[PDB]
């Protein structure tokens, strides 16, 4: 009983944040880096 935890996970979970985490990167931290 997991295959459902693979596909929960896979919406808004890494979804969004895998999204807002390039949104991040490419607006205030440098490059991809911290500086």
């Amino acid at each position: 009983l997991k295959n459902k935890l693979k596909v929960r996970t896979a919406y808004p979970s890494l979804r969004l944040i895998h999204a807002v985490r390039g949104y991040w990167l490419t607006n205030k931290v440098p490059i991809k880096r911290p500086s």
